């Protein structure tokens, strides 16, 4: 580099100055540790969804972002800052919560500055609100429409060193906010990162995610601090937690559950997974996506459909990556659970639920079972054209009628066209 | 919570301005982590005794708070503070080791404040005089009979934020202090926590606690404090030093 001494002029001499501000502000943190497993896992099925609807694609510091909130919610605390006023020491608490996003931007000049963008009053958001806010003020920083309402207001901030892969960092906190919240790497131990899959897999070793916590300690205590990082540890782990961004996003599976590594002991895990098998070959009809609308019927006995879960054979989120002996199924003598679960969702558990393990006759349940598992094949584009021509014949034709004869009963079929490329 | 601007006062106004103050000392940490199972093993055989007896029971907080006295009896430099005297700096040697513990105290009003008493002269106690000590001061501090000097000539202070779970933190150092010690969460860590108690036994797996000194680097150098560090760990798994709880219990 090209030696001397430069001034120090325009966004990067106002980050200096306010850096310089920030001494007067007497800061401690809290450190803690949580599993990621259940991040990962979760946020896979969530990105699997999308990915089906042609969607997005949400992001661990979406999740971690969300959890924050929440845990605000939870410890309010967090979201008092200091001032002094008239001469006098002043808590302030703010309206709303509005979360600081650290935004790293390569500028084009050469030279990368960060901002510190605010999403506005999030205690009144749901996960699909905050997706959406989220991705709203990332996207505008990029493009750089960023105004000056966006960098005002911040009452917590959010930083995410862990992209890059430092483990945790101690980060400087700002005038006229409480706290801000640093997201480490979420990886394996660097003692693991040497191991085998096979090693890690069969010892249960899970990838963790280092979170501090920088707060004020004038208006903030540590015990405070310590609670809000042990709430977010628990929401990040939590059914409910989950269970809210799942409906949110429109998923339609059971989210895989935290719980321990059971032993291999009593029934051996192939005759279990050999029973998960033949429980979504005789009932996996029961949560096939067979309904076009999102409505049960009030008053309809609904079915219990817990042989479908992995718990029920006990089976646990660790054997996802052992191998077992699945005697021929999918033409293979060895699978591991995830790929068996992923062929049997596959062919009993989206548009076509299937009844055929009562027919007595083994050839017809073979001849059956074969070409369920096999798969509908791959249409050609003239398949296609001749199927939207049907359909676009069958409700054409009902549109007519309503126009021409508005008031004749005709029972229309609305709501039903895919009988006629059926029947065809 | 109701939004406004609210005037700080009470033991909060006097908490935010030692903070303030507390801004004009350089401090450093150093962070280790030692072996925690030694000391799961032997306080339940210690509790076991007592239970036996009917007698109290023992905490975490008292062995370690014991074995940071017989560290800081090693390291002495880890005792003395800084100041400014007739406008000269002056290293302040003080004649006795007071213990300030921070005392987390929710009150009945809703609010909750830390407050750091001092069990005074713990360099001339052995074990059942400290816990003695120890358990006098809790004791007093949740009826709130504590007294002005209860809260004077404090020379080192030990927190506790891992009872919540926190892995380590760094804290504040209060002025008129050399050191302040922090003991983190004794717990597996995180990447061991989806893991059976099966595999956790059969690979030897044991418990951590992390703990951390942040000292005034003006008088205690990093390498005191590393050494301090060093033999609190060396204590906690030294079969001198659990003789002589077992011996005092
Ligand atoms: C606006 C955001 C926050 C949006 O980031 P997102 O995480 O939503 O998306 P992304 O970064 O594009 O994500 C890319 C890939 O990285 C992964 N990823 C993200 N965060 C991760 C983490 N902590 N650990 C492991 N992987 C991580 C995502 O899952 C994704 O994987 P897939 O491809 O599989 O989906 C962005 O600008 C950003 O990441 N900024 C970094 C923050 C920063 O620079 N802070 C300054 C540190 S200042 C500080 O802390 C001071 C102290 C110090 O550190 O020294
Ligand atoms: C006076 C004390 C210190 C006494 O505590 P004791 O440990 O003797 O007893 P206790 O807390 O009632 O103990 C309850 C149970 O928790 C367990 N336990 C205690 N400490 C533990 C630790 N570090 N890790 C794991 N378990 C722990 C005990 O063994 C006991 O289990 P059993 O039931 O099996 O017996 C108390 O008030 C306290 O713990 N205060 C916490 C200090 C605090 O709030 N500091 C603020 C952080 S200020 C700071 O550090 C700034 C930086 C930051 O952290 O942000």
């Amino acid at each position: 580099p090209e030696p001397g001494q430069t001034p120090i002029r325009g966004i990067f001499k106002s980050i200096a100055k306010n850096m310089d501000i920030s001494l007067e502000i007497p800061t401690a943190t809290s450190v803690r540790d949580m599993p990621a497993r259940l991040m990962f896992e979760n946020r896979a099925m969530v990105n699997d969804q999308l990915k089906r609807t042609r969607g997005g694609k949400i992001s661990f510091t979406h999740i971690i972002g969300y959890a924050m909130v929440k845990a605000v919610m939870a410890h309010p605390d967090m979201n008092n800052s200091y001032d002094v006023i008239d001469g006098k020491p002043t808590l302030i608490v703010p309206e709303h919560i509005n979360l600081g996003l650290a935004i790293d931007l390569p500028q084009k000049d050469g030279s990368r500055a960060l901002v510190v963008a605010a999403i506005k009053e999030t205690e009144k958001m749901n996960f699909s609100e905050f997706l959406a806010a989220y991705e709203d003020i990332v996207a505008r920083s990029r493009k750089g429409k960023l105004t000056m309402d966006d960098y005002q207001g911040v009452t917590v901030s959010l930083t995410n060193p862990g992209g890059i892969g430092t483990r945790h960092s101690v980060p400087r906190l700002t005038k006229g906010q409480g706290t801000i919240i640093g997201v480490g790497s979420m990886d394996y131990p660097a003692e693991f990162q040497g191991a085998s899959e096979d090693r890690l897999a069969e010892l249960g070793v899970g990838k963790l995610v280092t979170i501090t916590s920088t707060y004020d300690h004038r208006v903030i205590q540590g015990a405070v601090s310590g609670e809000f990082l042990r709430t977010m540890s628990r929401l990040l782990t939590d059914d409910s937690f989950w269970d809210e961004i799942f409906d949110a996003m429109n998923v339609p599976y059971t989210p895989m559950r935290w719980a321990q590594d059971v032993p291999n002991t009593g029934v051996d895990k192939n005759t279990r997974v050999m029973q998960l098998i033949e429980a979504y070959r005789s009932r996996g009809h029961l949560i096939a996506d067979t309904n076009p609308l999102s409505w049960v019927q009030p008053g309809m006995p609904v079915p219990d459909h817990r042989d479908l879960d992995i718990e029920t054979h006990n089976l646990t989120i660790w054997d996802l990556d052992r191998t077992f002996n699945v005697g021929g199924f999918g033409g293979k003598e060895t699978m591991t659970l995830r790929e068996v679960l992923s062929r049997l969702r596959a062919a009993y558990t989206l548009k076509v639920g299937s009844e055929y393990t009562h027919i007595l006759d083994r050839d017809e349940r073979t001849w059956l079972q074969d070409r369920l598992e096999a798969g509908m094949p791959k249409p050609t584009q003239a398949e296609q054209k001749y199927i939207l021509q049907k359909l676009n014949a069958a409700e054409a034709f009902e549109n007519f009628l309503q126009t021409k004869y508005v008031g004749q009963k005709r029972f229309s079929l609305e709501g039903a066209e895919a009988l006629i490329p059926l029947m065809d």
